[PDB]
């Protein structure tokens, strides 16, 4: 499968985080969460705030300690803002395997994701389960079947994988 290696320094993310029972339940409600965020003007507001560290809006899947799964819609933002209403988190530095989904959101993303999970099955010692993974949505028309969504999966010690020697 095609992917690019990218690295990120520590980042501050601003947005809204919701929590669901598990991965399956999250998929049922994520589309709704996005719909609610757009309708209430949250997306527009968050878009004003990105300092440009990452281009776009992020949809992060965050594992919770009790087995629950959280989803956060956010942008990379500056710490120096009052920022009372929004949820804020620090995304720890990491290296990632970055994949692309070409197509209309979100079906193109879901199908690409099933594929990604299957592919990373072979990199069990390198993937980081407790670490957040995310979809990055750049400016553009989601509807177009030429639209590209980036999927960022965090990894550790990937250089040591035998397939790379
Ligand atoms: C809920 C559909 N929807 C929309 C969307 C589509 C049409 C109008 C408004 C939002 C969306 C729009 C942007 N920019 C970025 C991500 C998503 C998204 C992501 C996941 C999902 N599961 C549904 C999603």
């Amino acid at each position: 499968m095609e992917y690019q290696l990218q690295q990120l320094a520590s980042l501050t993310l601003v947005g809204i985080k919701e929590t669901y029972e598990n991965g399956r339940q999250a998929q049922q409600h994520i589309a709704g969460f996005w719909q609610r965020c757009y309708q209430e003007g949250v997306i527009a507001d968050l878009q004003l705030k990105n300092n440009g560290d990452l281009a776009g809006i992020l949809g992060l899947c965050i594992p919770e300690l009790d087995g629950k799964m959280s989803y956060m819609i956010a942008v990379t933002g500056d710490n120096s803002a009052d920022i009372a209403k929004y949820d804020v988190i620090t995304l720890a530095s990491s290296k990632y395997m970055v994949f692309e989904a070409q197509g209309a959101v979100p079906k193109a993303v879901q199908q690409k994701m099933e594929e990604v999970h299957h592919y990373i099955h072979q990199y069990q010692a390198n993937t980081v389960k407790s670490a957040p993974f995310f979809e990055l949505y750049q400016d553009g028309d989601t509807t177009s079947e030429k639209y590209i969504t980036e999927i960022w999966m965090p990894v550790k010690g990937l250089e040591h994988h035998h397939h790379h020697h």
